[PDB]
Parts: structure tokens; sequence; C-alpha cells
């Protein structure tokens, strides 16, 4: 099974990855990556502007299970992280998340 918080964090180290509303809706306006991702408790707003223009580039969406905070952690920072763009996955398989 693909397991979320190694390969994310496999990708986050070996390919690149950019953390933050601001810049995962500018990629994905762009169609700059590969996958966005979002915690479940992303700003409504954020939560439907990612999805949207996802959609219009088909880059797929995936929800994470947890919050800010645990998504924070998971990416060794200590603040939240609502949402980020997967740009390169690196050696990681987290693109299988994208289904």
């Amino acid at each position: 099974m693909v397991d979320f918080a190694f390969e994310l964090r496999k990708a986050q180290d070996t390919g690149k990855i950019v953390m933050g509303a601001r810049k995962s809706i500018q990629y994905a306006k762009m169609g700059g990556a590969k996958l966005i991702i979002v915690a479940r408790n992303a700003r409504p707003d954020i939560k439907e502007d990612i999805e949207y223009y996802a959609r219009l580039s088909g880059i797929p969406v995936y929800e994470f299970e947890g919050t800010s905070v645990e998504l924070g952690t998971l990416l060794g920072r200590p603040h939240t992280v609502s949402a980020l763009a997967v740009v390169d996955p690196g050696a990681s398989r987290i693109l299988a998340l994208g289904g």
C-alpha cells in the first residue's frame, strides 16, 4: 500500500514540493504541479479554489485525513500547512494517491 506519510516525506527529500495555500494555488493555476494535497481543515474557499484550478489543468487533488497541524509536523515544520503541491515526486510513489 502507498503510505502517505512516508511517500510525502520521500517526495519532499528526493523531488520538489511547494508548501502553503498561496504557492499551491499558484502552481495549480499555472499547471505546474502533479498533485495538490490539502489538509482536511483547509479553509473552505481555499479548498474550493485549489479543486477548481486543479480541475482546469487535470491535476489530481488529495485530501489528507489530518489537520494542518499534523500536515505541518509531517513536513518537518513547527507551523500549520493547509496545502502543498508536489512539483516533482522524486523517487516517491506519492502520485499514486491521485488515482
